[PDB]
Order: structure tokens, then C-alpha cells, then sequence
């Protein structure tokens, strides 16, 4: 649950992402894959990537980064009223991709890391607080659907 002022911070930060969605999406996935190499094994189309240089050179990884952040941005713009947008993603990630909630924690922290890396000194403590709360809400509502499905 976020206040109006917190949502305003989230959507202000998101403007930074929308200026370069592919570059942000690429770096988020690279941070996930290099920090948590077990996550790469869930992607049949990226498991061939052995080095970060190959990851950086992969145009399909940048494409998928655009898909991921476009979906997340659509959810964030609903300011919590995201049941219709979130349900299909919860279902596909639990039942088809088999993504444990832990990996959603990993990618949430990766987003925070990338924002500081690309905007050092321009991602203030209030903005980090609000973005963190928004990603916690996203993860918590996914977790509720995971529990319904019995997925661990
Ligand atoms: C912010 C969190 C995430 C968002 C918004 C997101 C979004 C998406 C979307 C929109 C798709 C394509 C449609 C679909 O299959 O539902 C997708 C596919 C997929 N996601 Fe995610 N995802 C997220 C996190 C993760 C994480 C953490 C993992 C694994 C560590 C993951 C694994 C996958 C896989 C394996 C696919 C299929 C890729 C393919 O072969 O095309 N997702 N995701």
C-alpha cells in the first residue's frame, strides 16, 4: 500500500527508465544473470551465454529486457490496481516458466542496483523507498497467486 506521494515518486523514477527502456532492461537482466547464475538456467534462449561480453552483445537479451520492463511499467502505472495485468504474469511464471518467488526478489533488488548505477546521485532516498515499496507490492501480489496455485 502506497500513498499518492509515493506513487508520484515511483512514476517520476520510471520516467528515467522510459527514456532508455532497452538499456535499462539489458542491464537489469545482466545484473540478475551475473549475480545469480542459476537464474540463467530458466531461460532456454539465454543459457548459451557464458560471458558477460556475450550477454552485452546479445540483441535478443536487450529485446527481452524491453518486454520485461514494458510489462512492469504497465503494472506500475496502475498504482496498485493491477489485478488484471498481474494475473497472467503470475500464472505464466508459476506454471510455465517455474520461477520461484526468490528470483522475483533477486530481480527487484537488481532494479534498485541498476537505477543507482545509471543515475548516481539522482536516485534519492525517498525515491528508493517508494520504488522498493512498489516492487514489494508487486512481489506480494504475485506471492498470493503462487500460494493459490501451490507453487514453490
Ligand atoms: C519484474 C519481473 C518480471 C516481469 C515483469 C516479467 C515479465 C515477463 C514477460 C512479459 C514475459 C513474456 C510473456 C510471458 O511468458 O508471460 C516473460 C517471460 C519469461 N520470464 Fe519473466 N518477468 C519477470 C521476472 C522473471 C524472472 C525473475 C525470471 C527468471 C529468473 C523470469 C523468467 C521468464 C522466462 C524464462 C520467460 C520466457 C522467456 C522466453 O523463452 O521467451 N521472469 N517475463
Amino acid at each position: 500500500g502506497l500513498s499518492d506521494g509515493e506513487w508520484q515518486q515511483v512514476l517520476n523514477v520510471w520516467g528515467k527508465v522510459e527514456a532508455d527502456i532497452a538499456g535499462h532492461g539489458q542491464e537489469v537482466l545482466i545484473r540478475l544473470f551475473t549475480g545469480h547464475p542459476e537464474t540463467l538456467e530458466k531461460f532456454d534462449k539465454f543459457k548459451h551465454l557464458k560471458t558477460e561480453a556475450e550477454m552485452k552483445a546479445s540483441e535478443d537479451l536487450k529485446k527481452h529486457g524491453t518486454v520485461v520492463l514494458t510489462a512492469l511499467g504497465g503494472i506500475l502505472k496502475k498504482k496498485g490496481h493491477h489485478e488484471a495485468e498481474l494475473k497472467p504474469l503470475a500464472q505464466s511464471h508459476a506454471t510455465k516458466h517455474k520461477i520461484p518467488i526468490k528470483y522475483l526478489e533477486f530481480i527487484s533488488d537488481a532494479i534498485i542496483h541498476v537505477l543507482h548505477s545509471k543515475h548516481p546521485g539522482d536516485f534519492g532516498a525517498d525515491a528508493q523507498g517508494a520504488m522498493t515499496k512498489a516492487l514489494e507490492l508487486f512481489r506480494n501480489d504475485i506471492a498470493a497467486k503462487y500460494k493459490e496455485l501451490g507453487f514453490q
